[PDB]
């Protein structure tokens, strides 16, 4: 009844098609959009699922010349004698009502979000299961999207495990630090991460204009002298900052900060960027945090009178992250892998002691959110069918 | 005189340092920023050129406790007895005056832009020269940035040339179509590009939220039956659209359009995105065009009353691109490579005839603008030294 056609007709100077469905709901489809989306082989390349029709071929003032219909299809003639068929179910899905469009957007983009603080129960799956079973890889990526982090247990204590996860998604995101990289204390370290020091809360790689969406960290070797992990939900922290100090939130969400990274690793590099630390979409919702205090430049491209208030705002933001209500602390053991949303979470680690042999070793990599979402879309289809 | 210190002193409750330079110009440096940027080994990891100092260690209300200076250095004591030295030239570069900050930003980001229409003289360099000589690779990337396109002549007529250019920059940007991809007519084509049809003006890969910054196309085989190239300067076209039809510009710069790509190539994929076709920065300047009519979805996430005006705006934009004042047409020969700014230019090709053997073959690849800019920064330093 919902997707069965009861009536179809051209309205409003034939510039609109109205479908009355058998449940008595009505849907409206502009004629220009119908013409633009003709599925015939002249207009649409089925092997590619892509539009061949050019904007140049489209009369934006077009109207329907003739229309007949049955319960499952509409058949339209156009003014220039072009001919189109549209399926009822295809039409129903693309209904222009707010409810129908929002339902479809949810299906495409998985927007459901669960914010957390120190009460987090770390979602945990088995590593080999995720590699082997679509049901498990689906739970992995969907939970990664919703919660921002999933721990995988039972990997080996050898390099190469993040690369398996990379292939499971599709491919890893290459950067100047390599396809994968080794987190260990290094002589003449080219990054603060490659020392035994504390890492305060940061996102990785704000020196890029498109920071990595998803980060993978696999514990090969752990030390008993420190090196615990800490994470925080930046979207949760931002919400609290907006509530507690709207001025601080306004400053961090509007001030461009310069980031830098110069050195040599997989290739030689001299990287510069600008980001707002709290990055809002066109509706004022936080979509990304861009903040690593190590790679924030000495160069600061603001008028002098804005400098101290910026630092005061930043300090408030960091104090919120460190609060016992926000922060979640845990320790990785050999064989553990954490996979997390590097646009949403901030992460850190406690200092540990240096010595003459390597006491601590993580292997890490990145993936692009679009690559992850693609896999998530495919998995959902496989597991629901 | 300009970078020699005549006087240094703490002002405004000791919350500011003022430098009077020997040319009588004055510079102001907030004390919090000085403390934040202490170059000592406790605060700053020289091997990484990175800040070790935590936000947590920074007193945002700090003032200078004591200061002495000579012509080339300032020496500061802080309230907690921490001690800092700053070099005159380092200070001068980071002066908070608008002029000094703007000069430095120009140096970091190469913003100079030369807009063009049908009068374009295609910048052209030799392929092997660019691989061999820093002076030539510098001209290549700087011209790529400024003009949006450079042609390279004298490459081979074999696969593998774009990969050499990839290594020259640093590395190529992997996508679902491969590290490199072959533009040829293909049975069961997964993309309109892989047919003999016309490609109207488009940017590549708006189905990704971070479309490729730079595109490389190398002509291996060309056909005499058509297959000419066309390019247009989207930033130039956008400027003209804003002048001729502000309503059309407002619509295209504010309406989110859904893009899609589903299929199988280097991996299996189901990719979805949303973009404004004309993407403005926070100041209203165009920073990216996101438009491929083939991969624009049938799904269109707008209220019905916004649909036809969107199409009317799009048609006006495309008509401007096609105008004889805007468009530049040329034909690639075997051995030619074009490298262009895929965020700024739109490109297309004329249809050609199918047949039983491959009559036309391009190899293409992408690179990230941050990767290109990094190389550009390094080259400039090498060639100026
Ligand atoms: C790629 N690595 C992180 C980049 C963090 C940052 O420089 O923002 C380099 C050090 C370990 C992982
Ligand atoms: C990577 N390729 C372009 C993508 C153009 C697009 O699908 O937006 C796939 C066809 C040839 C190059
Ligand atoms: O070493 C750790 O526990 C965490 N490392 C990082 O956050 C990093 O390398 O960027
Ligand atoms: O084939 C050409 O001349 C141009 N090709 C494309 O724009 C493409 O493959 O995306
Ligand atoms: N069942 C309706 C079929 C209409 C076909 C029209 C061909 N021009
Ligand atoms: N030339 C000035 C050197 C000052 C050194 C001070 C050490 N605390
Ligand atoms: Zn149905
Ligand atoms: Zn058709
Ligand atoms: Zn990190
Ligand atoms: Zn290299
Ligand atoms: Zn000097
Ligand atoms: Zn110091
Ligand atoms: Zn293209
Ligand atoms: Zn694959």
């Amino acid at each position: 009844m919902a997707c069965t056609i009861q009536k179809a007709e051209a309205l409003d100077g034939a510039h609109l098609m109205q479908i009355l469905w058998y449940d008595e709901e009505e849907s409206l489809y502009p004629a220009v959009w119908l013409r633009d989306n003709c599925p015939c082989s002249d207009c649409y390349l089925d092997s590619a699922k892509a539009r061949k029709l050019l904007v140049e071929a489209l009369d934006v003032n077009i109207g329907i010349k003739g229309l007949i219909f049955d319960r499952k299809k509409v058949y339209i003639t156009w003014p220039d004698e072009h001919y189109s068929e549209f399926q009822a179910d295809w039409l129903k899905k693309r209904c222009f009502s707010k409810q129908a469009r929002a339902k479809l957007q949810r299906e495409l983009f998985f927007p459901e979000c669960q914010y957390w603080g120190s009460e987090l129960q770390l979602p945990t799956l088995d590593f080999e299961d995720v590699l082997r079973y679509d049901e498990h890889a689906y739970k992995w990526l969907s939970t990664l999207k919703k919660v921002g982090i999933v721990r995988l247990t039972g990997a080996s204590d050898k390099p190469g495990e993040v690369s398996k996860l990379g292939k499971r998604m599709g491919f890893l995101y290459l950067t100047f630090y390599g396809h994968t990289w080794q987190v260990q204390d290094k002589i003449d370290a080219n990054n603060v991460a490659y020392t035994t020091g504390k890492l305060s809360f940061h996102t990785d790689y704000p020196a890029l204009h498109h920071p990595p969406g998803v980060q993978l960290l696999h514990c090969i070797k752990q030390t008993v002298t420190g090196g615990d992990s800490e994470i925080v939900d930046g979207f949760n922290v931002c919400q609290k900052l907006k509530k507690n100090n709207p001025q601080a939130f306004q400053i961090l969400s509007s001030t461009f900060v310069d980031f830098t990274d110069i050195g040599v690793d997989y290739c030689d590099f001299s990287v510069q960027s600008k980001h707002k630390i709290i990055e809002l979409d066109d509706k004022g919702q936080v979509v990304r945090i861009n903040f690593n205090n190590a790679t924030r430049d000495t160069i600061f491209d603001v008028p002098v009178e804005r400098v101290q208030p910026f630092y005061a705002a930043l300090k408030e933001f960091v104090d919120l992250m460190n609060s016992k209500e926000s922060k979640f602390t845990f320790k990785m053991n050999p064989g553990d892998v954490i996979t997390f949303d590097n646009w949403r979470l901030l992460h850190g680690r406690r200092s540990y002691e240096a010595g003459t042999e390597i006491s601590r070793h993580l292997e890490g990599a990145y993936a692009d959110w679009d690559v992850v979402m693609s896999r998530l879309r495919i998995l959902r289809q496989r597991v629901e069918n």
